[PDB]
RNA sequence: ACCGACUU
């Protein structure tokens, strides 16, 4: 049982029309709900980033700069191999906008996030 | 509008 979220998107990949599918991925993506695999924890797909890379770096200090591979190596040896492929971005804050998003946009990749429950 | 759970 469960599966990863890439598979979701793959799925419907080469199920859909890629030009409407990029329309149905905002419409179904958005809302759904995915764990992370680090702790298993639990978050929302609220936004996606296309073609995202691992270079991305955490900003604790805002100048600290861990890739994806040095975060995640250091908990486990899980190899991440997204590269190009959508990531998965959580929004605090639902469209209003504040304009000063303290707490800065929460990026988990593809197979570090699976499906839930509240998907179905 | 936390889909009935959360810091990257």
């Amino acid at each position: 049982r469960s599966e990863t979220v890439l598979d979701f998107m793959f799925n419907l990949y080469q199920q859909t029309e890629e030009h409407k599918f990029q329309e149905q991925v905002s419409k179904e993506l958005i809302g759904l709900i995915v764990l992370t695999k680090y702790n298993n924890k639990t978050y929302r797909v609220d936004d996606i980033d296309w073609d995202q890379n691992p270079k991305s770096t955490f900003k604790k200090a805002d100048g600290s700069e861990v890739s994806f591979l040095e975060y995640y190596r250091k908990q486990y040896n899980q190899e991440i191999t997204d590269l190009k492929q959508p990531v998965l971005v959580s929004q605090p804050k639902r469209r209003r906008g504040p304009g000063g998003t303290l707490p800065g946009p929460a990026m988990l990749i593809p197979e570090l996030c699976y499906l839930t429950g509240l998907t179905d």
